């Protein structure tokens, strides 16, 4: 007789719940393979081919490494996380793996900051500082000194405890969370993303004579790739700010529409690892027959 109430429970009992669990899985594992093989590929067509051993290149080899630490390290417990809204992985993965997270996204933000700066200075403001491949690496260096630094406090705050054990940052006062968490933002988003459009703005400004053509080219590859990374992390940056400084979301009232707002953005960060070499793949030639290369074989 009641066919409708009983379709509606079957719906939300079953049906959409394992839909919800099929689409998480497939969008998680498919950026997982995509992103492993495609930022291999970067790194490998940059290592075969002498020709594109550039200083931007070598940067966005770099970027692929820090999303590589990403997608093989964090992405799977990011799964499970979302999956469980539990920790399964010990006290002390509960320290490194958050850590490793913030330590790629630090990575991947200051290498893009390099990118813009050397492009900057090339076509904005040229002959005030060389730029050599071999001074590259040593940013990269840098980069990853500053970057491993930096990120303690995070791995310091974070925690595992019973309630099963569940991994958190741990914060002695209201204060300081919505301190750092401020300084986070700022410092890993807002800051260097709206630094680098000003910086591409200008390189925009001036670019729009073999060389002007092949900057074009590459300008334009790096205006897409730093407007990706802005897209796919705002929503977590700003679920952060608001969770974090604002006191959002502690209401349990819908507390699935939570969860499910927290894994797209998850999500979304995992994604742009996934993203990139299909960026380079579309607008970098070199790329694009490297990768063929790759497929061919
Ligand atoms: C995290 C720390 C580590 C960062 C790592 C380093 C990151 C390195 C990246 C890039 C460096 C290159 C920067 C490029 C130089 C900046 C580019 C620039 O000068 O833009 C100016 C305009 O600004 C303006 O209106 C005034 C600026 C208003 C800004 C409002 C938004 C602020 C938030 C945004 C971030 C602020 C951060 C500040 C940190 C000190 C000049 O305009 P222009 O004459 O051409 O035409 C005028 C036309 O726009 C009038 O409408
Ligand atoms: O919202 S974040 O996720 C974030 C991430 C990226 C950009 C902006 C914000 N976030 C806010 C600041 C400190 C941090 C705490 C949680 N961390 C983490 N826990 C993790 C648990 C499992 C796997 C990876 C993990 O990474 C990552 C860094
Ligand atoms: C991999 C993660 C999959 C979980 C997705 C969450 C979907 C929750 S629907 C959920 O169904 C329950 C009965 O099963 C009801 O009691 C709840 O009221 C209703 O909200
Ligand atoms: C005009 C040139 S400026 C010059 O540029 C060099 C680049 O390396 C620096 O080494 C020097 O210190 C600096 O004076
Ligand atoms: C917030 C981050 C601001 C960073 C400003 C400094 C940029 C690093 S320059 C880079 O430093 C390397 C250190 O190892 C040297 O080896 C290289 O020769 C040199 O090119
Ligand atoms: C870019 C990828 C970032 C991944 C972020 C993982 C979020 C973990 S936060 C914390 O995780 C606990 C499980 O340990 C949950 O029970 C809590 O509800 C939740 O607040
Ligand atoms: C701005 S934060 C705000 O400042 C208060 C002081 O008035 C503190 O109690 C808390 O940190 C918070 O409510
Ligand atoms: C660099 C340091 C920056 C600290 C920023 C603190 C911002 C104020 S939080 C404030 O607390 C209220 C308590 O009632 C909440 O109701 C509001 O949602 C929220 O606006
Ligand atoms: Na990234």
């Amino acid at each position: 007789a009641s066919e409708d109430e009983f379709l509606r429970y079957l719906w939300r009992d079953y049906l959409y719940p394992k839909q919800y669990a099929w689409v998480l899985i497939a969008a998680y594992v498919a950026v997982f393979v995509v992103a492993l093989v495609g930022n291999t590929l970067v790194c490998l067509a940059v290592w075969r081919n002498h020709h594109m051993r550039t200083v931007t290149n070598y940067f966005l080899v770099n970027l692929s490494l820090a999303d590589v630490l990403a997608t093989a390290i964090c992405l799977p417990a990011s799964l499970l996380v979302d999956i469980t809204e539990s920790w399964l992985f010990g006290h002390a993965l509960c320290k490194v793996i958050p850590y490793l997270q913030a330590v790629s996204v630090s990575v991947a933000v200051l290498t893009l900051s390099f990118i813009a700066l050397d492009r900057w200075y090339a076509i904005c403001h040229p002959l005030l500082f060389k730029s050599t491949a071999r001074r590259a690496l040593g940013s990269i260096l840098g980069i990853w000194a500053v970057s491993l630094a930096i990120m303690v406090p995070q791995a310091a705050v974070m925690e595992c405890s019973s309630v099963f054990s569940v991994c958190d940052e741990r914060w002695a006062d209201d204060l300081a969370p919505k301190i750092y968490h401020s300084c986070f933002f700022i410092v890993t988003y807002l800051a260097p993303l709206g630094l680098m459009a000003m910086a591409y703005f200008q390189i925009f400004r001036k670019l729009w004579v073999k060389q002007m053509r092949a900057r074009r080219k590459t300008a334009k590859m790096l205006m897409v790739v730093v407007l990706v990374f802005a897209l796919c992390y705002l929503p977590i940056s700003v679920l952060n700010v608001l969770k974090r400084v604002f006191g959002m979301f502690r209401q349990a009232s819908d507390r699935e529409a939570v969860y499910a707002a927290f894994t797209f953005s998850h999500w979304l960060v995992y994604a742009n690892s996934a993203a990139n070499p299909i960026i380079y793949n579309f607008l970098s030639g070199k790329f694009r027959e490297q990768f063929k290369a790759a497929f061919s074989w």
